[PDB]
């Protein structure tokens, strides 16, 4: 609960935010799509084909409660899977890096939006704070730092 957690659809950017935020503020960082597909042995994308994204989710949800073990503040990339999490604010102060629709679409159909849609209400349910992502990378930091600050 001094783990910066950031929080967002796949394809929204938070790994490359996480990375840049662990480096502003000297903390390390953790991506959860690594960690699982470093465990799993099978890419992000193999197993969103093969296994599915509830899947991908199950994954997430159980690497959450393992990493409430660190005994150091981390910045934490994670959230990919937030329809299995029960709030993971419950890890740390938590971003959601929150970006429209059309923008995410373009960086990866009415059942897209549907999704899309309950998605989002699960994420501000489950974020301390709002990072408004249409700004771009380093847009986002300040946000982040001005929220430390």
């Amino acid at each position: 609960m001094q783990h910066l957690v950031l929080i967002g659809f796949m394809g929204s950017g938070k790994s490359s935010l996480a990375q840049e935020l662990g480096l502003a503020l000297k903390l390390e960082v953790l991506d959860t799509d690594m960690i699982i597909s470093e465990r799993v042995g099978l890419s992000v994308r193999e197993i969103f084909e093969e296994l599915g994204e509830d899947n991908f989710a199950m994954f997430e949800k159980n690497l959450i409660d393992e990493l409430k073990t660190l005994k150091t503040p981390h910045v934490i990339s994670t959230g990919g899977g937030i329809v299995m999490h029960e709030n993971l604010k419950g890890l740390g102060t938590t971003f959601y890096l929150k970006m429209d629709f059309e923008t995410l679409i373009k960086r990866l159909l009415t059942q897209a939006k549907e999704l899309f849609e309950k998605r989002q209400a699960l994420y501000e349910k489950n974020a301390s704070f709002i990072i408004d992502a249409r700004g771009g990378l380093n847009n986002s930091l300040k946000q982040v730092l001005q929220f430390i600050a």
